[PDB]
Parts: C-alpha cells; structure tokens; sequence
DNA sequence: CGGCATACG
DNA sequence: CGTA
DNA sequence: GCCG
C-alpha cells in the first residue's frame, strides 16, 4: 500500500465503509479545531481503508499500512471489538461539533466565521436569521436557500442543468464546450452541487467568456444568486421540479484549452486526491502542480499536456480514471 | 523536527 | 474572509 | 497524527 492516495486506485464504494466514516468524523472535528495536520492524517487513514480489497476484520491487518499509528489504530480496534468508538461518539453528540457542522454547511460560512459565531453564543440557523445585519450578502443567500441546498443533487438532475448551461454558453461563444467535472464525473449518484468546466478549442477565444455566460443565465431567470472580469463562478441556480423548482449550487470554471487537462484533473477531484497529487508532485518529483499547469522550477518550464493521461505519465504515476480517484 | 495543496472571488 |  |  503506497503512502500517497494518488498512487493507488480508490473506488467510490468499498469494503470498509463504517471504519472510514468514523475516521472522517475525527478528521472533520480536527478541522473545526484548526488542526490541519490531524485532519490530513485522519483523512489519509480513512482513504487507505477505501483502497483495501476486502474488509478489515482484525487489528493485525493494519500492520504496515501507511497513516495508521496509535490513534487511528485504536479507533479501528474499538469499532472491531465493540461496534462503536467512544471518542467518535463523544464528538458526534458534542455541541461544538454539531454547531460547527451546521454553520460551516452554510454557503458563505467557513470554519473561522462559524467558530466566531460559536464563541459569541450562537447555536442555530434561527439565531443567525435574527441578526441579519451581521451577515454578508453571500451568507444571506446561503441561509435563505439552506434547506434546498441541504437536499442532494441527483445525477438525474444533472443532464437538464447541463443543457441550459450549454445553451447560454453557445450564445456567449459558439463552439465553446461544457464538461461535467467534480463528484459526478467520478461516478457519484448524488452531490452537493454540480461542477462544470468550460473551454473553447481555439486558444484565447475563452477570454472574457464567463461574464457573458452569467449574464445570459441571469437573463433567462435561472440565477438565484451569484457574485456579480472573472473565470470561476459559485452560483445558486433555479432547477425545475414537478410543479415547482428547487435551488441548486452550480460551479462554473473557464479555462483556456492549453490548460484544460490541468483544469479537468484539478476540478474532478476528489479533494483529498488533488491535495495528495500536488504533494506528491512537489515532494517526490520537484514539480509544482496547480489547475493551470505543471511547473519545473529548475528549468523554469511548463509541461505541455494534451490529456490527463499526459499528466499522470509526466509524474511517473499509473493512470487512474476519475472513478478511481475517490480518495 | 518540518511539513501538511493551491488559487481565484 | 469566502469559494473550488 | 503521522511520515520521512
Ligand atoms: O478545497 C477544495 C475543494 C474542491 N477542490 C476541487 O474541486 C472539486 C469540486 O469541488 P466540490 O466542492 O464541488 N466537491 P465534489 O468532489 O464535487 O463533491 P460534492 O460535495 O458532491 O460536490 C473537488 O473534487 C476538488 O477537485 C479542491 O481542489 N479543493
Ligand atoms: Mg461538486
Ligand atoms: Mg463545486
Ligand atoms: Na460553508
């Protein structure tokens, strides 16, 4: 078992679901406390279990696995012996965890804002609604739409949305393309949002595109919220339902076609997979990876990629299709 | 011990 | 600060 | 919290 998540296939469904979920609770709680290192270790340990070919049934099966030390092994031990880990259950029922989870789930609220509201004594969404002077416009939208945004987006919703985005994109710039990315490209059946990547086959034609797309979507009455030169938009869309509609989060990103493989890789995820890939690139290969390219700081040169396959090959990694990037 | 991904709005 |  |  290799130490980096980008070195091994990780399928969406696997054989250690309960164990990984418990470790991910501890990872999330570490993040609420501002402990990024402990969040990463618990996330990486959970992801190792997702990559295993069969269920862990005995503690000895953790020997030699990366990211399993005394703490993560003790968590697994208690789950195997008792079906429950006392530390995990203590986190689950704690007021701090439940409130931080509730607040950070709001669009426009991160850990730092949630923590400040917690320290001020706020605990519920209605507590926030009662003091709307203290909310940004983005947070007001996140709070108004919170119920709809808490409902999973279905894969059967996604095609209809892609069609309306393609219509606006085609008027904004004929020949521009829309690619589904994010969790749905990795095979998820649900999601918290829909992520799209937009480009055009002629380099440079995509400049200035996203404002033109957003104006057209807004003119069609489909935009419940957006931030408005820009190349990423984090919106709330009106999605039709039987006799009504629901609010859905939609992310749009524009990239020049020269950068498209890097952008597709970056926005397809998973989040942990991309952090691990960027860490691998820098620490093992001495190359700097982001959503725009792959930089050799010694030569001061960028690697020209025509595909995701190119990028894996340039990093010396076996290719993983999106469905195996569910770290 | 240092390090923990990276950038845009 | 938020967001991906 | 764990790795190198
Ligand atoms: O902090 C982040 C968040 C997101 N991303 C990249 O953006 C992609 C989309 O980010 P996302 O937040 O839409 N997550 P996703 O995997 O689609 O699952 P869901 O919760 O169902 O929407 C992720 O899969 C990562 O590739 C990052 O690189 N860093
Ligand atoms: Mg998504
Ligand atoms: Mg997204
Ligand atoms: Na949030």
């Amino acid at each position: 078992m290799p130490a980096y998540a980008c070195q091994r296939p990780t399928p969406l469904t696997h054989h250690n679901t309960g164990l990984s979920e418990a470790l991910e609770i501890l990872a999330e709680a570490a993040g609420f406390e501002g402990s990024e290192g402990r969040l990463l270790t618990f996330c990486r340990a959970a992801s190792v279990l997702k990559a295993l070919p069969s269920p862990v049934t005995t503690l000895s099966q953790l020997q030699g696995l990366p990211h399993f030390g005394e703490h993560s092994s003790r968590v697994v031990q208690e789950l195997l012996e008792h079906g429950v880990c006392e530390e995990v259950e203590r986190v689950r029922r704690s007021e701090r965890y439940q409130t931080m989870k509730l607040f950070t789930q709001i669009f426009g609220v991160g850990v730092k804002t949630a923590d400040r509201w917690y320290r001020e004594g706020l605990r519920t969404l209605d507590d926030l609604r009662e003091q709307p002077q203290k909310l940004t416009q983005q947070q007001k939208a996140g709070l108004q739409h919170h119920q709809d945004l808490s409902t999973p987006v279905l894969r059967s919703d996604v095609d209809a949305l892609q069609q309306v985005v393609e219509e606006a994109v085609g008027q904004a710039l004929p020949g521009a393309t829309v690619t589904l990315t994010g969790g749905f490209r990795r095979g998820k059946l649900q999601g918290h949002d829909v992520d799209f990547l937009i480009t055009h086959p002629k380099e440079g034609q995509e400049a200035g595109l996203l404002p033109r797309v957003m104006c057209r979507l807004q003119d069609q009455g489909l935009i419940l919220y957006h931030q408005h030169a820009f190349e990423r938009s984090f919106c709330i869309f009106r999605l039709p339902q039987p006799g009504s509609w629901k609010a859905v989060r939609v992310d749009l990103v524009v990239a020049p076609v020269s950068q498209f493989p890097f952008a597709l890789l970056s926005w397809t995820g998973s989040k942990l997979f991309q952090r691990e890939l960027r860490r691998f690139s820098r620490k093992e290969k001495g190359l700097w990876l982001n959503s725009h390219g792959l930089f050799d700081p010694e030569q001061k040169t960028f690697f020209q990629a025509a595909s995701e396959e190119d990028i894996f090959r340039h990093l010396g990694l076996e290719y993983l299709p999106p469905e195996q990037r569910n770290a």
